[PDB]
């Protein structure tokens, strides 16, 4: 069955299922994160979709950043209080979630072997670029950095995905007409995965 | 079978088996495309090989496009008549294509539940990069641009996938003496796929 | 059994398993590479983690190569006395090499008819980028060559991979004090591969 192959938050939810911004009233977007098992590694795929308006208006600002922290425990359970991501992953059922449990969860996480937690000697930092298009159709460069692992806000925190948006630019790329939707174009990502 | 897992063009086609340019009268390069299935993922890898003199000499000028337009049906086969690529594709076999039916061709499509069709609606794409070689072993960049499901033309057109190369320059990758053949490095893209 | 899918060097070897530098009298750093059979494609997985005092301490110069180049006989395996990497790969065994023989050894390797050998204006080179992270936890990008086949240097020389890391800055990476260990962060290229 390759379905469980897939460790994934389902395309285009109902709902916003993640909240991005500390300062909003609840879920603010839509998180797409799709994780593949492909041998050694893990495929990992994601994007945003702007929900809210306060999110969505971050357009309109020449210098910003945002991230989600996604939060793991010792059986590759996502801790839906201290994440981003507000509901729980899944595996592939069509363009959905399915709702039975995960298989082999851990072997989707991020390697503490590879990447370990509160080292000062190591490092776990991988970056790369995304997109936004603009109203204009001018192509707006996003910078993505990832951090794997590092320190463990609780007791319970064994595994650790963060991802940064941000940019930097004399202009921003949206006006204040606004009527406009964020959305970023997608990133892979590679990292190695644990062992059951 | 992993064989059944890949959908492409076969490496290095005797002939060219792609109309880039609209000038052409026929083939004038070959396209070299291949879309492997990774969960609910399909990883694309694109690249090309210039053929005909027309289209080799482009390497001559400052300001310099061309796209791929794929259209499929409903069933995911190609429709060779509209797209550029004039060839189907088929499962691997050695470095070739195989002769048989595909296997489950729609699985391979990029989602219209992740990539509704656009009939005026919205306007979208996604951003890369890729290089080109001159004689004088220099990197060339080159622009690509991904189009997912943006306009249906034809009504047997169940699915899109434009791809256009471009560069802006104050110089041209090659002289006119310096004229070799045009050949891009792969270039990388990862979409959710449709299910069968 | 998904582990024969993985070629690689294994997390974090206890001791130097690549020589880098040609000025080094034994092996200088990790070199960590992971190999993974996707379809008619390999997913190559690759960075460095410094372990000599002369190539750490590359870290504090403005301008610097350094390359990994990579043999393989007939039967794909590596020829250790003329690679820079001198550990075998192996298949996955956890966080570990495997022990045993290499099933399809020669299928983890780059298709002699996709990139053949000494063939003019034929096949191409790989372009990509990478990054250094300094004291104050800011990006330091690193440029990626990547050759495949092209020039054999020994009679038992059947396939060939180089992977140059470059950098060219008005700046140091580090200061004179704050250098510590160099470190990349992995880079990820696909190239298809050859049967068995």
């Amino acid at each position: 069955d390759d379905n469980i192959n897939t460790l994934w938050t389902g395309v285009n939810p109902t709902e916003a299922n993640c909240q991005m911004m500390d300062s909003s009233e609840s879920n603010d977007c839509k998180l797409i994160l799709t994780l593949v098992k492909t041998g050694a590694l893990v495929t990992a795929f994601v994007y945003v979709i702007g929900v809210s308006n306060n999110f969505n208006m971050l357009t309109t600002y020449r210098n910003i950043n945002f991230t989600a922290e996604l939060f793991f425990d010792s059986a590759g359970n996502l801790l839906t209080s201290l994440s981003s991501l507000k509901t729980p992953l899944n595996h592939k059922s069509g363009q959905n979630m399915a709702t039975g449990a995960i298989t082999n969860a851990k072997s989707f996480m991020p390697s503490t072997t590879a990447y370990p937690f509160n080292n000062n000697s190591r490092e776990n930092y991988i970056y790369g670029t995304c997109h936004y298009t603009a109203s204009d159709h001018t192509a707006f460069p996003i910078d993505i950095s990832v951090m794997l692992n590092q320190r463990a806000i609780r007791a319970d925190t064994s595994y650790c995905i963060r991802i940064t948006w941000s940019w930097n630019t004399g202009d921003a790329p949206e006006g204040q007409t606004s009527a406009t939707t964020l959305v970023t174009s997608p990133f892979t990502f590679y990292y190695i995965r644990e062992d059951d």
